[PDB]
């Protein structure tokens, strides 16, 4: 259609997938976006980001019980996301994540690294097994 | 476990899902959330909600081409939503609920109701059909 008396139509595309270490999640009543504590996956449009992100949307939206944990520093990044550990039925997202190879141990600052050698030692068993980006 | 001098969890849930009739979409390099013209679907948790839903995101999520179509009259409504005609490969969403009997036709004002007879007319037939909604 041509016509400028009818309507016309106007191209759109799907919002890109969010990346596997961005949570968003209902928090003391309002939507939040956490960003994962002390890991860094690929990106969605990446080699093992469309993993990142499905193995963390299975984890969180197949929970009985989500929890929140912040860390002794900094509790939101400078992008007012808040900076913290997710866990879902008990287990860490953040760990679990960098088990499976799917994150790298990234952005260790003073305060904000109570978990980290959980973390490492996750990472080094994903390495040692040659899962995914260490693959 | 206990100590009251370390970390603390908190609880969290998952953000709840979008109705059938809401539709979030990249459009001219934004983010954008539409509320589709004409229609009104069960809400997510109601009966027929998430076959709704599910109905939307696979007609649209799965189209080669997605297109929208402001009418003349109110571009967004008080929520901020675009109010628009949504289409999948030439297939307009807003009828193909209406059609599978998984929306009723609602929210038609007088220079926002361009489709309002196809909608109509779509209607009738999932009614006669005695489809989903209307079983
Ligand atoms: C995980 C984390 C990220 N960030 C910041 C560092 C990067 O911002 P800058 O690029 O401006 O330096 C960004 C990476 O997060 P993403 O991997 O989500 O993009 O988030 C922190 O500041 N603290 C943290 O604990
Ligand atoms: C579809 C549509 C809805 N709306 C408003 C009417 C309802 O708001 P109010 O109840 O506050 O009056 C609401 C229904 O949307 P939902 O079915 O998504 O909830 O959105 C419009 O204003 N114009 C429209 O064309």
């Amino acid at each position: 259609a041509t016509s400028t008396k009818k309507l016309h139509k106007e191209p759109a595309t799907l919002i890109k997938a969010i990346d596997g270490d961005t949570v968003k999640l209902m928090y003391k009543g309002q939507p939040m976006t956490f960003r994962l504590l002390l890991v860094d996956t690929p990106e969605f449009n990446e080699k093992y980001g469309p993993e990142a992100s499905a193995f963390r949307k299975k984890m969180v939206e197949n929970a009985k019980k989500i929890e929140v944990e912040f860390d002794k520093g900094q509790r939101t990044d400078k992008y007012g996301r808040g900076l913290a550990y997710i866990y879902a039925d008990g287990k860490m997202v953040n760990e679990a994540l960098v088990r499976q190879g799917l994150a790298k141990v990234a952005y260790v600052y003073k305060g904000n690294n109570t978990h980290e050698q959980l973390l490492r030692k996750a990472e080094a068993q994903a390495k040692k097994e040659k899962l995914n980006i260490w693959s």
